[PDB]
């Protein structure tokens, strides 16, 4: 996160770390057995780390549960991101409490100017490379889909949003993929791409779950 602030411990108490002896990437929990996270997070020997604000030392509220399946939606495209989004399923169900909660799917599509919450451990420097050990915020508005379009001419889907600030300076970054972007207590995006982190007329993208919580569903109805 560029330019956000420090959550504080456990006060986001969906977020998930996706653990290959490492954070590589951030995920959210929808349901006691299933994390929503983005499709190019994708690897195997997945552990999925909740409870978690610093990464690096356990501090006393952690849950460590390994992945027992991965679904990569059937429709995902490397090439453009589109329909970045994977679920994965935990191996034992996570106990549910104030500090390791689930996050509620959204029933319509978020609007634009609506003010989001974007959380995870990923990169800080717009033009650098630091990585926090505790969990970073950002506060930011969902922008209209055409100044999203215009800034990424020829790529931007019905599955993605743009959310951020156009003037630069604050951003989603590399680390905080497959993390939750939540609007008005909703999972409205997950953290896909961008041009860098933090740049002028180059927000993040996301990816839109209002288009996918019929697979969601149906697919946790299943597996
Ligand atoms: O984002 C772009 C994607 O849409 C495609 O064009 O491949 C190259 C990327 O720069
Ligand atoms: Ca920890």
């Amino acid at each position: 996160i560029v330019g956000g602030y420090t959550c504080g411990a456990n006060t986001v108490p969906y977020q998930v770390s996706l653990n290959s002896g490492y954070h590589f990437c951030g995920g959210s929990l929808i349901n006691s057995q299933w994390v929503v996270s983005a499709a190019h997070c994708y690897k195997s020997g997945i552990q999925v780390r909740l409870g978690e604000d610093n990464i690096n030392v356990v501090e006393g509220n952690e849950q460590f549960i390994s992945a027992s399946k991965s679904i990569v939606h059937p429709s995902y495209n490397s090439n453009t991101l589109n329909n970045d989004i994977m679920l994965i399923k935990l191996k034992s169900a996570a106990s549910l409490n104030s500090r390791v909660a689930s996050i509620s799917l959204p029933t319509s599509c978020a609007s634009a100017g609506t003010q989001c919450l974007i959380s995870g451990w990923g990169n800080t420097k717009s033009s650098g490379t630091s990585y926090p050990d505790v969990l970073k915020c950002l506060k930011a508005p969902i922008l209209s889909d055409s100044s999203c379009k215009s800034a990424y001419p020829g790529q931007i889907t019905s599955n993605m949003f743009c959310a951020g600030y156009l003037e630069g300076g604050k951003d989603s970054c590399q680390g905080d993929s497959g993390g939750p972007v939540v609007c008005s207590g909703k999972l409205q995006g997950i953290v896909s791409w961008g041009s860098g982190c933090a740049q002028k007329n180059k927000p993040g993208v996301y990816t839109k779950v209002c288009n996918y919580v019929s697979w969601i569903k149906q697919t946790i109805a299943s597996n």
